[PDB]
RNA sequence: AUUUAUAUACUUCGGCUACGUGUUC
């Protein structure tokens, strides 16, 4: 039973002070949500496994029931290592993820003597105490010695480490603005290798409509269409992602 | 030269901080 926790959502989502703030917030919550979705899907691809194995997602949590094999464990550990590398490379304190798992048996799941709750609490506890130790030695040394030439804080996004560009905006928040602009009109989001917004596994997210999504399907491209609460799509890798995106300002 | 001594009605009714504008280089 594998559990994942996102570290810093309540902080990173609430460093917004600009005039376009509302557009980013819809884009920022969606950005974290899509991060979690793409990372969990990518994990399930590593496990050569099915989507039905995801028991619960939401907030910064995720719950999976995967095979108890040494192979599974080595893959989980390796992907955790690469994952931690990537987040350290992009935000380094604002967002982190945690991995944890604890053995369970069939007798446990069948609700024999309430041990289901015992294992649930055990996995929660291991997830919540592995967050104490997040950084090995060499990583913490690696952070502290970068006399690296960089620019200053993003206006929309409060971050010293980030480097601003045109109009005093960094790349990440400008892409956030663009995808926010596209949010209200277009309903489908694609996982593509060129795209707009930087995403974990060397991937990028852009926006599509059902027709060019269809062409992408007949383009046999390794794509995952992520939708805005649309059933009956039947387009490639159908992913009716569950999200509430409402704005009265678009009713004018 | 011998009785009043101000009396009742109404004791303010009608009509209820706008703009430049919030954030950064
Ligand atoms: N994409 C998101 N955008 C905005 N708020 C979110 C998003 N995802 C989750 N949240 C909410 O923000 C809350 C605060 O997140 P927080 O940073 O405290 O991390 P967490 O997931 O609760 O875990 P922990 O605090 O143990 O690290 C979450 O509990 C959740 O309800």
């Amino acid at each position: 039973l594998l559990s994942m926790d996102m570290s810093g959502i309540q902080d990173f989502i609430y460093n917004i002070s600009g005039s376009k703030a509302l557009k980013s917030l819809r884009s920022r919550s969606f950005y974290l949500e899509l991060m979690l979705e793409v990372i969990v899907d990518q994990l399930l691809e590593r496990l050569e496994l099915a989507r039905a194995n995801l028991l619960y997602t939401g907030g910064g949590h995720a719950y999976l029931l995967v095979s108890n094999t040494d192979k599974v464990k080595k893959k989980i550990t390796q992907f955790n290592n690469e994952l931690k590398k990537w987040f350290m490379s992009e935000f380094t304190t604002d967002l982190s993820l945690s991995m944890a798992f604890e053995k369970c048996s069939g007798d446990d799941l069948m609700n024999t003597s309430g041990n289901y709750r015992t294992i649930w609490r055990n996995v929660s506890s291991k997830l919540s105490d592995i967050k104490a130790h997040k950084y090995s030695a060499e990583d913490i040394l690696k952070l502290n010695h970068f006399h690296s030439y960089g620019d200053r804080e993003c206006k929309e996004c409060l971050r010293s480490d980030i480097d601003i560009n045109d109009d005093g905006l960094c790349s990440i928040c400008e892409g956030i603005i663009n995808i926010s602009n596209d949010l209200r009109d277009k309903s489908f989001f694609v996982l593509s290798e060129t795209g707009k917004l930087k995403m974990p596994f060397n991937k990028f997210i852009s926006v599509i409509d059902y027709e060019e999504a269809e062409m992408l399907v007949q383009n046999n491209n390794q794509v995952r269409i992520y939708s805005k609460n649309k059933p009956y799509i039947g387009i490639g890798i159908s992913t009716n992602l569950w999200m509430c995106d409402y704005d009265y300002a678009s009713q004018n």
